[PDB]
């Protein structure tokens, strides 16, 4: 699957891209404004995720720290983003489909288009402004609107026993993106594609 991610914010983002245990590819790439960077899932990837990186700053052999979804400090992922992280969530050739979705479970940090470039599925969005509105417990001072697990890491919050709702801060986030996921149990915003579609994944969409 080729995934195409632009970057169309005013600002530099490093884009970053795993499966959880291994990077997708490089890894991660610097993306200044209007930058596209063009990489290769291998078909069958399970749990495969794109998100943004805002003020990192890394050194000659791509170690460094960036304010939102750092991974471990590295300039190529091989681990998810640490929150808050606006997510491209995906799964290719399930059982002869693909399954595509964004999620603000992990927090939100940059605005964000996941939309296919090839026919038979429409694509998801989440460009509100999330981080300007964000409440006030949930607000990130690095950047960025946590999520209310990450915050204060309660059973309800973290939907650990399998047995949650929705909450005031998932409220939020369902508010203002209702396309995307706001907690684990949240009904399924998940778009069904095609077997091995491409897709573009766009930063600040609206910018």
């Amino acid at each position: 699957a080729t995934f195409e991610i632009v970057n169309r914010c005013s600002y530099t983002v490093w884009a970053a891209a795993s499966k959880g245990d291994a990077a997708l590819d490089a890894g991660g790439r610097q993306l200044n404004s209007g930058e596209s960077w063009t990489i290769n899932v291998e078909p069958g990837t399970n749990g495969g995720k794109i998100w943004a990186r805002t003020d990192c700053y890394f050194d000659d052999s791509g170690s460094g720290i960036c304010k939102t979804g750092d991974c471990g400090g590295l300039l190529r992922c091989k681990r998810f983003g640490r929150p808050p992280t606006t997510l491209a969530e995906f799964s290719l050739n399930q059982y002869g489909k693909d399954y595509i979705d964004i999620s603000n479970i992990k927090g939100f940090n940059v605005p964000m288009n996941f939309s296919p470039t090839t026919r038979g599925c429409r694509g998801v969005r989440c460009a509100a402004d999330i981080v300007g509105q964000c409440p006030a417990k949930l607000k990130a001072p690095g950047g960025g609107c946590n999520d209310a697990c990450t915050v204060f890491q309660t059973s309800e919050y973290c939907c650990t026993t399998g047995k949650c709702g929705p909450t005031e801060y998932s409220r939020f986030f369902k508010r203002l993106c209702p396309d995307a996921f706001s907690y684990v149990l949240d009904k399924p915003t998940t778009v069904t594609c095609p077997g091995s579609s491409n897709y573009r994944v766009t930063f600040c969409p609206t910018a």
